């Protein structure tokens, strides 16, 4: 059992300074011997330096950072295809979630069958026709589901990208903040979800039975774990961008985590969002950091019970 | 969809100041953004000043404030009455909840069959012989359900009130704190409630299913939803006059104002016991208020899913 | 109906200062009163004096004050045994959990069908021989246990000690800390355990229901509360040693202490490991004390419902 642990500090998919210091702040709470102790056999690929673009000017007077974006999922893509050719369970740190535009597609390169569980607050799935915010870390699965691409425009230097998998193979667990376009497209293609409120309603454990039904019901498969650190309440995760409040407790989050590692199918995985300088104090910063390890953790086999 | 805002700021249900700065807290949260986002025609009756009455003395050397109360009250129920018969859906904002007295009265004037659903840490139903406070605001529902009042005595400035609910269209959800006399009154009686052990063996889901079985199961009936903000846990809303440690989570709240709006009957809505100056800080009273406003806005449709 | 309540200032169990004002702490929170206003009639035994031992010097290099806390919990199990034995409910407060050893030894001299909830985050059922920390309040089930026996090498002031209850006499609640060791005795000797995990599924209402059939189900038993204040999350308990991220939730505490009660067979009761000095607020050291007296209250009587 080997992982690839990758850093990938990126911050231009949105718009507030620091969550490329996310990487850096994770391994300090220890990932590596969490991770270590569990057995897996680690290779650290550091923080990765992306290549710049010169002159990326807004697309449409709007989405910002287009071309950087762009490339550094190509780069990231990469990466992340070659540690899975190689045998890996790939762990990305962000970094904010348009990262997992590159993680995807590099994981779905060789594994095209591949399915996603997305747990965040948001449903991350806005459309450059739909974005009120420019924001591409609140667009990633768009431009990976291939349903949609009729209403995906082309962004400057995302042509590397090729839809890679249907609507039908992503399950989000946690949202509660979702923009009106984007509930029409939950509801259009028939994407499934299970928002705080079905969580409130079934129950974290039906929650999984029902998310694993619908991914892996009928043939196992690749998962590809999206983790957005939002998902959790602000009280346990206030080190992050668009808090929003009402978010899974932490029991709930190792639960899942947990479910996760019991398919025994987990491939890759990204832990996004946590902006260390977001924190009001040191202490928040370290809570949420040390929740992020607790995830990745739980992920790989760490249990409750010994 | 019309919805009518009227600000009660009383006082005299209770001995705690700032109990009346509750509706102005309300408002600075941004409720008629809140709710005009939601597609709300809205009509702002702004603060109600009550009439003082002169020589206000203690009843029966215990009930404080009788007819100042009663009064209120009376002006209150008038307000309400014509709002809810010019086609709005009325909130009013607390104030100490003695003014249920009044918009459940006004309420009940135009729709006579309306139900109570009853959202608090406390029963409320203390009779002017049971009371051990004195305080009016921890005896509103004994004026108001018809089978009690041969063992209600009549107040100074009370004489107006009709007892307009049967003790079978009220239902309690949260009860934490009930005084011995009160027991006995919901048992004698027969009044239906979830308190916080059967929501913790329910949960909120089961719980409001059967609420609205109980109340609406055999024919539609309009919906007075009496919140009470210390129904949600001292965590979540400290800026309240009798804080009591395990109630409501956020999403419990967030869930129970959704499936009121799901009934489609919602038609009155009293916000009560919100008190700015019982914070430790400013940010204890924005969050009880950003509580506040969270409760009315999801009683009115806002979801978590967009 | 009658309580007795005896304070024993153990510390030797583990090797932080200071749980040996757990007792006065939690009389300080107003113990007493809550017991008397419930009906219990009160036999106060105070705080106990354990007799010392020169020279207690650690066994094999690891285990620490070894004869200390054979000697004390000898003198305890004394205490205890005469309580029950005169028809009183024996309410202990710790001091730190290698007092068990004591409180259930007593207890079980004069009830020997007892059975035993363990409400904690740990298991507390290392032996001399796996043990990592040499600390005696993280092994006092081994010495209880008739299945471990030859597994528990004989300790210096430990000789007066009789295993009294067989391994499908103890369930556990709340675990999740355990040593891979205990983790092994646990599934080697069948011992049933309901973990964060299993609460997280079934919820605390299935989990009491399922904890009783295991016990009570063919034949009514005195029980034996364990009850380590670390079982709560450490946002609700965070003045004691040992503390793990989470844990119950109060109103999971309040259920579990709702239904011991219930039963009508509880018979003794523990509520160890508060340690005042490891607040780090006055506030902190309080709240924790506080919620020790509603777990003890609400054992004996105390409901949310008047
Ligand atoms: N829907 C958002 C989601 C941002 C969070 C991205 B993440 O990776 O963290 O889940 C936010 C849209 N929102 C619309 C209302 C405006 O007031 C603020 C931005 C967007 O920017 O598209
Ligand atoms: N039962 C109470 C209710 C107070 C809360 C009123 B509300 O609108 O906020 O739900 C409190 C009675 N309690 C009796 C014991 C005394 O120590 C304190 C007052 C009363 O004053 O009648
Ligand atoms: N298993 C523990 C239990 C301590 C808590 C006892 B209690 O009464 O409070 O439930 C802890 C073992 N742990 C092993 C890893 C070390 O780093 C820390 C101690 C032990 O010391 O044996
Ligand atoms: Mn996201
Ligand atoms: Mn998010
Ligand atoms: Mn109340
Ligand atoms: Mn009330
Ligand atoms: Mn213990
Ligand atoms: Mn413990």
């Amino acid at each position: 059992h080997s992982v690839a642990v990758i850093g990938a500090p990126f911050s231009q998919g949105q718009k507030r300074k620091g969550v490329e210091h996310g990487p850096a702040a994770i391994r300090e709470a220890g990932l590596m011997k969490r991770l270590s102790s569990l057995g897996c056999h680690l290779k650290d690929f550091g923080d990765l330096s992306f290549t710049p673009v010169p002159k990326d000017d807004l697309y449409n007077n709007l989405i910002v950072n287009p071309r950087s974006v762009g490339l550094a999922n190509q780069e990231l893509a990469e990466v992340v295809s070659r540690a899975v050719s190689d045998g890996y369970s790939c762990v990305t740190l962000g970094g904010d979630h348009s990262l997992a535009i590159g993680t995807i597609s590099g994981h779905a390169r060789h594994c095209p069958d591949l399915c996603v569980v997305w747990v965040d607050a948001h449903a991350d799935i806005n459309t450059p026709l739909t974005t009120s915010s420019g924001n591409l870390h609140g667009q990633p699965v768009s431009f990976l589901l291939r349903e949609l691409q009729d209403k995906v425009p082309q962004l400057p230097g995302f042509s590397w990208i090729k839809p890679c998998i249907s609507s039908a193979s992503i399950v989000y667990i946690g949202l509660r903040d979702v923009d009106p376009p984007e509930h029409f497209i939950l509801k259009n293609y028939d994407i499934q979800y299970f928002s705080m409120r079905d969580i409130d309603r079934l129950g974290i454990q039906k929650v999984m039975e029902r998310t694993f039904d619908l991914l892996i019901g009928k043939r196992q498969r690749p998962i590809h774990l999206s983790f957005d650190i939002d998902a959790f309440d602000p009280t346990l995760a206030p080190a992050t961008g668009t808090p929003v409040v009402g978010g899974l407790t932490y029991r709930e989050g190792m639960y899942i985590a947990e479910e996760i590692h019991n398919t025994g199918l987990l491939s890759a995985l990204d832990l996004v969002e946590v902006n260390p300088q977001l924190a009001t104090s040191e202490e928040e910063a370290k809570t949420t950091a040390n929740l992020a390890v607790d995830v990745i953790a739980s992920s790989f086999g760490q249990t409750r019970e010994g």
